[PDB]
């Protein structure tokens, strides 16, 4: 029944007793991986957070900046991002984006479209406490053209997320929605509009609607130049927002398939959706690819990398 694949033990030891464990993974000369595999990766949100916290008070120094100081690189990557609490992530992987970055980013595209209107405000306000500014007015300032007027609205919305749906309405918006991208009008309102601002069962109906109208779905019509950077923002925009684990196995695959430019593409997958669909995620992969995730990703990893990744994937005793 349950969708994430993070596991914690059936009993949990005292905060105080993680951070003598983590204290001691990293004291001396050396550090003992396995045992902070062992604990980080097991504990959820929650329990990291008050570890980190009770760690600070206990010592004095900051755990994730300690550990920042004492491990290999690929690892405390991975460690580091899973560490923080999926708020701070958030904002953390979207500050990154607006950097030096091709800003038109897919990772502000996937961050706006894949988290709850909760989960997005969360960020948000992590956002606002670490950088002091807005993640809106960073994603206005690094994008241009068709990227920034569609990617301003979507990080910036806070949608409704009843069930309601105005069939009416998607009918219209479909046929909107044709006419537009027909005229190759591609990043008009409406278009961003309709992506960037209904709830998502309404955008749901609303293409349900154009493949009824037009056979395909919104997508196929939506590739009139391979090449074009937006258009393919455009298209993971619709499967982020009403096919997320198709999205989520695509960008798996083109990373293992190493074909991808998205580098930490799997280490950013694993940590934001391990607590969340990464489950869905996997049988997805599992059924395009006919490989079980957790077999297919460790073509190119080794070492305490692939073993705490394997671990937030799920993987437990043998």
């Amino acid at each position: 029944h349950h969708h994430a694949t993070l596991t914690v033990p059936t009993t949990v030891p005292s905060v105080s007793e993680d951070c003598e464990q983590l204290r001691k993974a990293f004291s001396g000369w050396g550090t003992n991986e396995g045992l902070i595999i062992d604990i980080l990766g097991h504990r959820n949100a929650e329990q990291r957070n008050l570890i980190r916290k009770t760690y600070a008070e206990t010592y004095g120094e900051d755990l994730l900046k300690a550990l920042d100081k004492e491990l290999s690189n690929d690892f405390e990557r991975l460690v580091l991002l899973w560490a923080l609490d999926p708020a701070e992530r958030d904002a953390l992987l979207a500050n990154e984006a607006t950097k030096r970055w091709t800003s038109s980013n897919q990772v502000l595209m996937e961050i706006a479209c894949t988290r709850s209107a909760n989960q997005l405000l969360h960020a948000r306000q992590a956002y606002h406490a670490r950088y002091k500014k807005s993640l809106e007015e960073d994603v206005a300032h690094h994008t241009t053209g068709d990227f920034h007027k569609l990617l301003l609205p979507l990080v910036s919305s806070y949608r409704y997320e009843g069930e309601e749906v105005n069939m009416t309405l998607a009918k219209t918006e479909a046929k909107l929605l044709h006419e537009k991208i027909s005229n190759k009008a591609y990043s008009d309102d409406d278009v961003i509009r309709v992506l960037a601002t209904r709830s998502k069962a309404q955008i749901n109906a609303t293409l349900n609607h154009y493949k009824n109208e037009y056979g395909n779905d919104i997508n196929k019509d939506l590739k009139a130049d391979p090449k074009d950077e937006f258009l393919a923002l455009l298209r993971s925009t619709v499967k982020c927002l009403v096919y997320p684990e198709k999205y989520f196995e695509k960008v798996l695959r083109l990373a293992i398939n190493r074909r991808g430019t998205d580098e930490g593409a799997l280490t950013r997958v694993v940590c934001t959706r391990a607590e969340v669909d990464l489950k869905v995620i996997a049988d997805e992969y599992q059924r395009r690819n006919s490989v079980p995730l957790t077999r297919a990703i460790v073509k190119d990893t080794h070492g305490d990398y692939e073993k705490l990744l394997l671990v937030l994937a799920g993987h437990v005793e043998n």
